[PDB]
């Protein structure tokens, strides 16, 4: 919800406060380079929580990929199998908090 | 269109302006007290013209006799020659710029 700032007088503005969020795709190693340029770019609000911020991702993945299922099929992707992975959002040092670059993989970040 | 802030690092800021307008009304004299009271608040953008912030207030005037259209025809009201009506907005000083306090006829402001 925007929030709506009085200056008294007769006058009143509303703001929402956003993140510029740049995603390194590490999905599938070879589809990675097409991922991080059709679908890398986002903008989120701030008090977004990154659970919920990983499904916009994965629905923009395979929107991305859904007009080319053909040609993923030879390279042995099965978009259905890709539609309900675990898309996982880490920082750029390793943990699930929001941040500008972040990492999108189907494994944890590690440990 | 909100207006886009960057901020360097990473953050994002749509800002909006908005201005608190209020219309005592001048329409039927008999039922302005009821349309000060509950289609007389707004919220315009800075830079909504009067010609086009005058067609929303007509519809929120049609829109809220409108469930009580019957009881307007025993007062002399007919809706359908309101919902083709011409509606006036001017200001404190009859002139035709947004301010806090403005009014609406059917009749210009005067000379």
């Amino acid at each position: 919800a925007p929030t709506k700032v009085t200056f008294g007088d007769d006058t009143v503005i509303e703001v929402q406060g956003y993140k510029s969020v740049n995603i390194t795709f590490e999905l599938d190693e070879r589809i990675d380079k097409v991922l991080n340029e059709k679908c890398s770019a986002y903008t989120v609000e701030l008090g977004t929580e990154v659970n919920e911020f990983a499904c916009v991702v994965a629905d923009a993945v395979i929107k991305t990929l859904q007009p080319v299922s053909e040609l993923l099929t030879p390279l042995g992707i099965d978009l259905d199998e890709w539609s309900m992975a675990t898309y996982y959002l880490f920082d750029e040092s390793g943990e699930f908090k929001l941040a500008s670059h972040m990492y999108c993989s189907f494994y944890p970040p590690d440990e």
